[PDB]
């Protein structure tokens, strides 16, 4: 996969609507489906890396997760090792432009993770505009995602603040 060019972790920042979903794991979507994205967060974080803090609803109360996201040798690249689940996946900023889109893609580096695949389409407003979900569906095709798993996440106005 390709990795956004010059890419500027600071306009990167802020906070950002996980709008669109592709994964190979059935484990994994089945999870994703059973939540309300609310927000996600992105912010700098120590090593040069960002934290990635998702809000979300589940059985009607809001939670948060955060993600350390690694610097992985090169701008737009990132590690992530599951604290939980075990395994490193590398994590690409594969294109932005910053103020409106973000598309993401994962990849296991280490351990069975290596199966995991995973498109993320992040939107500056929470409901993407139509052309945003073909960049998305377009993107995912080419990576092998089968069109059955390229999804869009259900959505929570709550847990905003």
């Amino acid at each position: 996969v390709s990795v956004q060019p010059n890419f500027q972790q600071d306009k990167f920042l802020g906070r950002w609507f996980s709008a669109g979903l592709a994964s190979n794991s059935s484990w994994l979507r089945e999870k994703k489906a059973a939540l309300s994205m609310a927000k996600s967060v992105v912010a700098p974080a120590t090593d040069g890396g960002l934290n990635l803090t998702s809000t979300f609803l589940r059985k009607n109360q809001c939670e948060t997760r955060t993600m350390l996201l690694q610097p992985a040798g090169s701008l737009g690249s990132y590690s992530y090792r599951s604290p939980h689940w075990g395994s490193t996946y590398s994590v690409s900023v594969v294109e932005t432009d910053y103020d409106q889109y973000a598309l993401l893609y994962s990849q296991g580096s280490k351990g069975p993770g290596e199966d995991f695949r995973m498109a993320t389409l992040y939107s500056r407003t929470q409901t993407p505009r139509a052309e945003l979900k073909e960049k998305f569906t377009a993107f995912c095709k080419a990576q092998g995602f089968t069109e059955d798993t390229i999804v869009f996440l259900p959505q929570t106005d709550k847990c905003m603040t």
